[PDB]
């Protein structure tokens, strides 16, 4: 009986169901808890000998690294893979392509399920090969930054994907986003072009995405060119002549392959800018195509023949990790919704599991909320047998939410993964593994490979040791996914993280451990 | 007896002569017809591990390569060699330098014999690396273009090959173009710097190389700096101050040896611009590691080429011929190469054969044209030569007549020497069907068995069907792509797939009509797409067209191609007045070149 | 034997290394007896392909390996080493050792006054070279660009060239006491696109005007984009330009404290270095990446028998050759501690030198005569107050050392228990050509003695132009073969680099000094060629 973890007082570990093995098409990545426990005692003991055979395994490298792993956090120079070079797109399209060009890479729905399609990965590389095409022709280059906004679609996937083709890092912009919003992170970056569409269609309503734009690009001078898709192909949309250039026309002057440019493990993947003054979140190519990559296997239980369906927006974190990298690393494919949970009905997110048999459904708790309150009767009208992983997203989820995640949903044979990360973190910090770790409802349970979690008292700044505590989440140590600088702020990045809690990583959230080293997000400190 | 092929009636097969093997320096590189036959099928049906090992012993890479072959004809987007690295300088140059600095490499024969030299690989070295530091200096880097314009010399070799080794991608003009030519296609590719000279020696006149340049350059925003040459250094030759600077005068500040600068498999090696049916040249781009492989693979087997051999390729480098088997086919292969920068008739029409004497050339690659020719006024001349150091003579650019192939094989190859008709397009790269040297019998006219990597076929241009069978006759495709085949169309990849991929879905269209036989021999019968090739030069009758029409003195215009006797065809041209020929003749002339005019 | 020609030869006795130099010295040698040193010798004459590619890969880190050791000749000016290899400096002299140790010390920096002396480890040296990089490339400083830097001797030098190497750039560094004049001339020669200097410097305890004349000579230098300024004095009176000068504090605070280095071909430029020029103007020397390290290091290794229990103190300043190879590269790439020294050898007293030595149990010393004499002048006195028995290795440089000096600095420095070495080369030489190597020669006072590896030296007569065969010879010193380490061109103008050394004696490098040989084989350097 914990006297500060009252949530873990009373509550039954929930074992994974029988169902999910059955689903399972092969042997689980991790046999038991205890085989778990080992890897991740090596992977804290011995980051060496452990993240480095899984590098040269899930990722494809064009030079071979020498150093694993190198800084420390309150010096702000951490690094991984040192002396390594790869490209991003190559590893999520190119060696795929090669292997079956056929196979499903993005499975678009669109807001109406008319204008919805399906790219392989054979075509996914012609399309990022043009778009890096058009953009070397315009001469971005390694070291630039190439602002993307636009909706949840394969356009925003493959504007990604050709921007790290050639080496410079994508900033994504959600495409809610106010003008001044667009003006202040292109402004912050500096970026060279711009990709997005003239109109996008959300819910069946039609929003205003080149009109934003250029409100905002006439005070972004450092915009040469913009690239623009006719999404809904409206002739009053206005181009500006000299800058903007139609997405189809340009693709068509270019060959459907394009060498790709490598990088050094290091060299940044992409800008990420959150919301004061917008600060970039910097992530590295090698360190957060690992995390990507390894979060995705072990965490989400993702196998070869699996289908993932991520309902996050590109521009979140979600989005880029485990709607865009993750999958595409492992080679599976990955669903792209670019509707919203109630248009036509709040049945949308199982007719699209029930069309393309999903077997991973990620999701954040607010639109289960929203469907628990509009669309529990449209559950019962779809068959969700193909699901066996359910994953919830950036915020903490209440046990009721997570028993009717677990019924209605679930319907109790599938595992409930409440991944708890940053952006900062790039991929997942405290999550349950998919067939392996039982269940807390409520909880995030134990950390993954590389994150040596920790509690801090905020008035000692000592760590508290054992179990029945509460305090500060901190981490003891940087992770190869770990974001490395803000853009052109690298003292910004040491006040926000690394400074406050000299030796640690401080996550600004606060979170509890019981005696079984389960850990309970509190929400932000 | 063949219904259909008319040309394979009553022709026999003509085994190679005894001569050719006992003046071979080694071994053959195969062994004979089967053998051939049973690498082809490999290369066809399993192209990785038949090109793959190939790569690796033909070519020095940077950087390994981890697919041999990807891509499809339909989706235009063929690839080979991916992840490779390489330098087309270093495998052509370097290498060869290292094995043995002071080996013939360009062995240069002026228009006036008195100016003719040799350069050693170590002499290619320093100055291809002097030339490279010029251009390093202005800023030119990997994915730049450079604009070559002059004649057929040491300095269009060193300026390619320069050019080549920053990784930049070089475009040669045929120095015969005139001032608009330039313009359209400096400004197509929108270079940022230009090699050329100040003047040029052909036939003993002097031509006006910097004077159509400068007319060129005021209207190309695109060209910083210009790089001339001293080839005849005239003085009253203007040099525009802070564009143009003298190629003696730079390179004399930099040394005799530059890093080559590492590239992708597929990174654009070169763009080299070709009359299509549209009016407007286009500007056709080879990759690197593929067109490498090509030229190499060729050279080595078509032609027999032996490391003791030499070659005398009569093709000026403004034309696909001499970029792959006067430049990089035989640079690749280490042997030493002649550049003539005369013409066959100057100073008598024995030069040819002078030439081939002097320096004991093993191989002789020339177009029908030139052999017609000759025939025609210097018939008489070959006898005083002695032409034993022969065992390959070649045909390009033409269907060879059975009368003139014996004419070639009796009068220059005295009955002693094998005779390759190559067929093959600028946007192939290198050959698609030739008799391979020692290997093939050759039936006169035919260009034979089809090369590796090249699964030829006919399709039957009404219906669109592929023809199964032989005695057949229809336009002829290419069923997959092959190394040296021509990536894209710069900046237009969508005129490069309706000319090329679209038109027989799944297959490579050539635009040519073809046969073939029982015995499986190709008979190239010409375009089928109103393309003329006059005197080796492709032609299109809509340029023509539009050149004449420019004049505003013509109302209509219409241009067709015939049979000729000296060029194989000629261009006939029928105009029509509002309310002169020779004039018309000066204006296509200045739209096109010299060599364009109609007959 | 009385020597008919070289008369510095008669009457000298060899002077054997004395027994505490193997006391003190950590390991066992790198080379056993003088015999085997000269096989190694004939070797690196012989077949430089067989001796030098084993030293490149041992000493060196590469990110590409190399095809070909050497290429090209003399006679034509096409001299390569190692082609097709890849590499960055900053790496070999940086990063490699500190992932090994971060914590080992990099630069012992000895500042003007003691009091701001500082240690840097070689995971420090890696932070600060990163931070600086990242504001280089930020500024659009990549590959094949000239980066000028006119600093003092000290830590922000030393960051600066790594950095500029770092990126792939070349760094120029400019005598922090040059006229603006000399900054201009150079500056616009290579056109530089970045400038890295301080406000002020301090030196014998007074201020010295740095930004000044760098800010008089910038009003002339188009090509200069941008200033980085490090505030030394942090005087605020300092006057920077808007829109050209940064400070180093400000922008470093701005970037991550790991930057990737960037990769360059063994012939790719690591630096320029201007010479000091009779008549008008000055010309660029420049140096390949591979070779210039390889040598750098060899001699390092080999000459000083440098071991990584060391530490060395180079007391030369890095607008001079001296400084590049032996106080920054030598010892950065064997990963020892350097000690970089921005005072002079006199403030606050002459003991300065010493009280550094003994401070820092220095192990290898190397000095100018120039120096030597000042302080046989007014320092004798101080000597006996410090500890120099950690000293074994005692260097000189640029000048003729006399018998007289060779014995002061022996005895009352050295004890008579170190070994001394009398190191020739230039500028262009790029390391040591002539010189006696610690613990494997014994020392002719006043002799550089034998020729290092790869160093085929000749004579020449000048009248005859024609090599002199058998010892006791004078005439102009020559090399017959170029070496890893030379001069590769002078920057844009390299018919005056032919002209130079390459044409007057073709098939030999012509060094402009006269030297002599005795019946030993050791080598006398007289002196320049002009002047004799
Ligand atoms: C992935 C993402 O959302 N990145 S984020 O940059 O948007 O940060 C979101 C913040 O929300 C909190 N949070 C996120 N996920 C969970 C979770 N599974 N359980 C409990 N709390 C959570 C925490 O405070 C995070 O830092
Ligand atoms: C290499 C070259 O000349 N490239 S090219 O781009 O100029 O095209 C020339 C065109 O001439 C025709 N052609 C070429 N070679 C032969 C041959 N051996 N036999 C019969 N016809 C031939 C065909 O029509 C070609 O396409
Ligand atoms: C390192 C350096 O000095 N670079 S430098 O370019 O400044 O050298 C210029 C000249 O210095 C002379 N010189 C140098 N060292 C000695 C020495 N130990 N004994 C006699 N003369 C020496 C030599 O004549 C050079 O050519």
């Amino acid at each position: 009986t914990h006297n500060v973890v009252h949530e873990a007082n009373g509550v039954k570990l929930r074992e994974t169901p029988k169902e999910f093995f059955e689903r399972q098409p092969n042997k689980g990545h991790i046999h038991d808890v205890n085989q778990y426990k080992q890897m991740y005692e090596q992977s804290i003991k011995d980051p060496q000998g452990f993240f480095g055979p899984l590098a040269k395994e899930l990722l494809s490298w064009d030079h071979d690294f020498h150093t694993v792993k190198s800084g420390t956090l309150k010096n702000g120079d951490a690094a991984w893979f040192l002396g390594g070079e790869l490209n991003a797109s190559y590893n999520c399209v190119d060696r795929h392509a090669f292997a079956n060009p056929d196979k499903p890479a993005l499975i678009c729905e669109a807001d109406d399920e008319k204008d919805s399609h399906i790219l392989t990965y054979g075509d996914l590389l012609r399309e990022v090969s043009k778009v890096a095409g058009v953009l070397q022709s315009w001469g971005i280059k390694k070291g630039d930054t190439v602002a993307v906004y636009l909706p949840m679609n394969a356009q925003a996937i493959i504007a990604m994907l050709a921007i790290a083709r050639l080496g410079a890092a994508h900033s994504v912009i959600f495409a809610g986003f106010s003008a001044g919003s667009i003006k202040d992170r292109v402004n912050d970056a500096s970026c060279k072009a711009l990709i997005t569409c003239d109109e996008g269609k959300r819910g069946g309503r039609t929003t205003n995405i080149k009109k934003l734009c250029d409100e905002a690009l006439v005070d972004c001078p450092t915009v040469e060119k913009v690239l623009v898709y006719k999404r809904t192909n409206n002739p009053e949309i206005h181009l500006t002549e000299g800058r903007d250039y139609y997405w189809d026309v340009e693709t068509a002057k270019f060959p459907g392959y394009l060498p790709p440019v490598s990088v050094n493990s290091e060299d940044p993947l992409f800008l990420l800018y959150t919301s004061g003054t917008p600060k970039g979140v910097v992530h590295s190519t090698a360190g957060y195509l690992l995390g990507a990559a390894l979060s995705t296997k072990y965490i989400f239980d993702i196998h070869p023949e699996d289908i993932l369906f991520t309902a996050g927006d590109v521009g979140w974190i979600t989005g880029h990790t485990y709607a865009l990298y993750g999958p595409l690393l492992l080679g599976v494919p990955t669903i792209i919704f670019e509707g919203t949970p109630a248009y036509p009905d709040y049945g949308r997110f199982w007719q699209i599991v029930e069309k393309h048999k999903a077997t991973h459904f990620y999701v954040a708790p607010t639109a289960l909320r929203l469907l628990r309150k509009a669309g529990e009767q449209e559950i019962a009208k779809y068959d969700l047998s193909s699901l066996r992983t359910l994953g919830s997203v950036g915020e903490p989820i209440s046990p009721d939410i997570w028993e009717w995640y677990n019924e209605f949903v679930g319907k109790n044979q599938c595992h409930i993964s409440d991944t708890y990360w940053q952006t900062e973190s790039g991929s997942h910090l405290i999550a349950p593994l998919a067939g392996v770790v039982p269940n807390k409802p409520g909880s995030a349970s134990y950390p993954f490979f590389g994150i040596d979690a920790a509690l801090i008292d905020p008035v000692t700044g000592v760590e508290i040791e054992g179990n029945d505590a509460e305090g500060v989440l901190a981490i003891k140590d940087h992770w190869p996914s770990m974001a490395r600088t803000v853009y052109k702020n690298h003292t910004k990045y040491m006040d926000t993280y690394m400074n406050p809690y000299p030796g640690y990583y401080f996550t600004g959230d606060g979170a509890a451990r019981d005696h079984d080293g389960y850990y309970w997000i509190r929400g932000r400190v």
